[PDB]
């Protein structure tokens, strides 16, 4: 009996088998619909067929919006991306932590009477990413497409109280990047042209340890130049827009908002906290999701936490490899748990009890 772990985001779909060391199938996050021969069109196929459809995202900073397409990706995963039958299979959904408990009834609900799962489980995404370190004990920034969150763990527990939400993501980091780089002299408006600069982004961005000294540098000299191949044939150089992309993390303000940044946020978050717990926090802070995929991002936290923090503060950055899938990972590994087996909502429970019966077996 193999469950799966099905890991909704934003942006991106991971979906695959427990036990597995990585998502068998990771897809767009979007259906798509005709404009004015199938009647939707969902993940990369909905991508490549944009010109003749509408597309909506139907998980908008994390929290699932419109249920109606949410059911087609899910369908699109199950039958599609992974070849099985959901009635055959348990299955581990993820969340966003403070996700209301209306949305947690309508994910079971959906899962039960459109999809008869035999048994599911939904987990908190952060939570998950911290069970992929080996920690059950720790704070998590978990940065992906659509939202960034601050979510303090403790002996396995998220701490809901001490949670930090923030609005600043992938989606507008790429969306900063094509801004400065069509201020540069290019022209990156259209959407073909976001799907170019999202991998620009990707292949080339990175995180100064000191952002002044390496303006400075980019300035005087073309050291911190790139080159990229543009699929109309173009060849354009990228510099300090390297670094002033995810510089936004750090400092908002670059692209208008009031936020905090990610350090300081963190630190928030840390206060929030039982001071008997505080240090064992700051000595455990793990990154997770693919905005936190960026070269230098450890360093750079590191030094702004330690600037912080008290002087005496023990502090540890941890920012795993395989991080773009550290909650997809936490979910197949605690899917594969004999302790876990016990966990599950059954569907035989379903059929009782109702959808609230999330609220009863999920924390
Ligand atoms: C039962 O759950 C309770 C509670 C009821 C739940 C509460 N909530 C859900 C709260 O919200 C919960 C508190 C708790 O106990 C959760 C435990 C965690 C899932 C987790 C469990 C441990 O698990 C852990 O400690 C996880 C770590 O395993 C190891 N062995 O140290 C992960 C690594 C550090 C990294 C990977 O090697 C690396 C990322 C990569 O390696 C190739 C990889 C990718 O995928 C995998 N590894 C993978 C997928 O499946 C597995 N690995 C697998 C499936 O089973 C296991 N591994 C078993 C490993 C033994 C571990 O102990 C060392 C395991 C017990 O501990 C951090
Ligand atoms: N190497 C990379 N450098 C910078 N960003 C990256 C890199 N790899 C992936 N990303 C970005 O990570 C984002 C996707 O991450 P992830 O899958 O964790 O998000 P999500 O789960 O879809 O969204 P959310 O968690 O916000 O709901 C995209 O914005 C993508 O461009
Ligand atoms: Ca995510
Ligand atoms: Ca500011």
């Amino acid at each position: 009996t193999t469950a799966l772990v099905c890991d909704n985001g934003s942006g991106l779909v991971k979906a695959g088998f427990a036990g597995d060391d990585a998502p068998r199938a990771v897809f767009p996050s979007i259906v798509g619909r005709p404009r004015h021969q199938k009647d939707s069109y969902v993940g990369d196929e909905a991508q490549s067929k944009r010109g003749i459809l509408t597309l909506k995202y139907p998980i908008e900073h994390g929290i699932i919006t419109n249920w109606d397409d949410m059911e087609k990706i899910w369908h699109h995963t199950f039958y599609n991306e992974l070849r099985v039958a959901p009635e055959e299979h348990p299955t581990l959904l993820t969340e966003a932590p403070l996700n209301p408990k209306a949305n947690r009834e309508k994910m079971t609900q959906i899962m039960f009477e459109t999809f008869n799962v035999p048994a599911m489980y939904v987990a908190i995404q952060a939570v998950l990413s911290l069970y992929a370190s080996g920690r059950t004990t720790g704070i998590v920034l978990d940065s992906g497409d659509g939202v960034t969150h601050n979510v303090p763990i403790y002996e396995g527990y998220a701490l809901p109280h001490a949670i930090m939400r923030l609005d600043l993501a992938g989606r507008d980091l790429t969306d900063y990047l094509m801004k400065i780089l069509t201020e540069r002299g290019y022209s990156f408006v259209t959407t073909a042209e976001r799907e170019i600069v999202r991998d620009i982004k990707e292949k080339l961005c990175y995180v100064a340890l000191d952002f002044e000294n390496e303006m400075a540098t980019a300035a005087s000299s073309s050291s911190l130049e790139k080159s990229y191949e543009l699929p109309d044939g173009q060849v354009i150089t990228i510099g300090n827009e390297r670094f002033r992309c995810p510089e936004t993390l750090f400092q908002p303000s670059f692209i208008g908002m009031e936020s905090a940044g990610i350090h300081e946020t963190t630190y928030n978050s840390i206060m929030k906290c039982d001071i008997d717990i505080r240090k064992d926090l700051y000595a455990n802070n793990v990154m997770s999701g693919g905005t936190t995929m960026y070269p230098g991002i450890a360093d750079r936290m590191q030094k702004e936490i330690t600037a912080l923090a008290p002087s005496t503060m023990k502090i540890k950055i941890i920012a795993p490899p395989e991080r773009k899938y550290s909650v997809w990972i936490g979910g197949s590994i605690l899917a594969s748990l004999s302790t876990f087996q016990q966990m599950w909502i059954t569907k035989q429970e379903y059929d009782e009890a109702g959808p609230s019966i999330v609220h009863r077996k999920c924390f």
